[PDB]
């Protein structure tokens, strides 16, 4: 790999606005595996005195198109701006050292375990479950105005902090279960696709992190989704959620909620509850 084989350093531009003095910050252990690159917890100082943060740097083994891939992960956060519900770009080492990309830690993993860590034989009453979902749609309203289409929601995308805020993952740059047919089956993605996925994210809460479609291989999902199959109702499920949720698995992109709307409408449930 010739960049990384050839050069004794990387000249990457220096970005001001973002540039993190490398001695203020403290690598710690291992984060999660190594499917996404490399990602270690980390103490930074002067994000006066520390924070936890979350680092993700090149593998020893990396290949050219990692380092790309990094980069471009890394420009495109710098894009899209600061939100509550979406891991935040904290600051970049890209100057006389390995390149470093500093972003938000969140403590407790991500939705999908933390939900199933916390299943009944409470914990995750009806509010709680409504303020994971209402945290999400906030996030994807956000990144939706930023003309930031994700194309992966899904709640093992979303990461839990220590004081349980939703954030989500991978916005910059088997997931066929979290596909809306128009790009299931045309390569379509759209907001109103984001929103289909947030569906089947929805599902994924209220059954304390199920999977979706139990039962059924991936292959048959195409002619189901065409058939019109859709999931039921979870068990801890109002009605009126489940008719959220079925909004959001409409066969036509335009009847389906928008983020807006889905803010909204989580709110009041909210405020209820
Ligand atoms: C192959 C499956 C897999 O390994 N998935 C996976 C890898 C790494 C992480 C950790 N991340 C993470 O990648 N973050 C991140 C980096 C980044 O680089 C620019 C961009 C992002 O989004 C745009 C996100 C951020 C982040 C923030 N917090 C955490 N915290 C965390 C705490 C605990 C755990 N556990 C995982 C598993 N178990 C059993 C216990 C605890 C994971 C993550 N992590 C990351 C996530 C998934």
């Amino acid at each position: 790999d010739p960049l990384l084989a050839g050069l004794v350093s990387l000249d990457l531009p220096l970005d001001p606005l973002w540039e993190f003095p490398r001695d203020r910050l403290v690598l710690g252990k291992p984060l999660g595996e190594g499917c996404f690159g490399q990602v270690v917890r980390a103490e930074a100082f002067g994000m006066d005195q520390a924070s936890t943060v979350a680092v993700k740097m090149l593998k020893d083994n990396a290949s050219d198109k990692d380092l790309a891939d990094l980069v471009s992960e890394m420009e495109v956060m710098k894009l899209i701006g600061r939100h509550k519900n979406i891991i935040n770009l904290l600051g970049v080492c890209t100057q006389e050292g390995p390149l470093y990309v500093i972003v938000e830690c969140a403590a407790k993993g991500n939705l999908r375990e933390f939900l199933r860590a916390r299943r009944p034989p409470g914990p995750l009453s009806f509010p709680v479950l409504v303020s994971c979902a209402y945290q999400v749609a906030r996030g994807m309203q956000y990144l939706e105005s930023r003309k930031c289409i994700h194309r992966d929601l899904a709640a093992r995308n979303v990461l839990v902090t220590e004081d349980n805020v939703m954030k989500i993952a991978d916005f910059g740059l088997l997931p066929v279960k979290w596909m809306a047919p128009e790009a299931l089956f045309d390569e379509v993605y759209t907001h109103q696709s984001d929103v289909w996925s947030f569906g089947i994210l929805l599902w994924e809460i209220f059954t304390l992190g199920g999977s979706p479609y139990p039962g059924i291989p991936v292959e048959e999902l195409f002619s189901l989704l065409r058939e019109g199959h859709r999931m039921d109702r979870p068990p801890h499920c109002p009605p009126e959620l489940y008719g959220l949720m079925r909004e959001c698995w409409h066969a036509a992109p335009s009847q389906r909620p928008t983020f807006k709307q889905l803010v909204e409408a989580l709110d009041k449930v909210l405020l209820a509850v």
